[PDB]
């Protein structure tokens, strides 16, 4: 296991425009295209995203590297964030995976926020920093995915995912 592996398990992966589970248009796995209600301001992003006229649609091998493109800038974002590069350099591996798969959903701003889970990961407080995590929008309105983050966090272990 690894980042790419458990973020595919928990995104999926669609060729063609669908709704997020807060009702934005996405495509591949997890590609937020926007926030915006209007499908044709998503295929407009999803065109300028692969570089070509997509009518909504892409291949595998597209949807792979806006993934790679993502994860990337999930990690950039972390190192970047005077607050959230600390937390993940303290980290192991597997549980930097679980602080990725974070800022893959919510975005740096939102993870940067969580500021007592972020103190409690750093003092390696795991089964505190577990509880507070579900104390959180994040936890209640996707449960399992959640569950599955913070039990990473919990135990350092891949085995929510196997
Ligand atoms: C608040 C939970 C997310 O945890 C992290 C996210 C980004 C960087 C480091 C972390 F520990």
């Amino acid at each position: 296991m690894n980042i790419f592996e458990m973020l595919r398990i928990d995104e999926g992966l669609r060729l063609k425009i669908y709704k997020d589970t807060e009702g934005y248009y996405t495509i591949g796995i997890g590609h937020l295209l926007t926030k915006s209600p209007s499908l044709n301001a998503a295929k407009s992003e999803l065109d300028k995203a692969i570089g070509r006229n997509c009518n909504g649609v892409i291949t595998k091998d597209e949807a792979e590297k806006l993934f790679n493109q993502d994860v990337d800038a999930a990690v950039r974002g972390i190192l970047r964030n005077a607050k959230l590069k600390p937390v993940y350099d303290s980290l192991d591996a597997v549980r930097r995976c679980a602080a990725i798969n974070m800022v893959f959903q919510m975005g740096e701003t939102g993870v940067a926020g969580f500021t007592n889970s972020l103190r409690m990961l750093q003092q390696k407080r795991w089964d505190e920093a577990a509880v507070n995590l579900a104390k959180s929008r994040w936890y209640n309105q996707t449960p399992n995915r959640a569950k599955r983050v913070i039990t990473t966090f919990r135990t350092g272990t891949w085995d929510a995912y196997k």
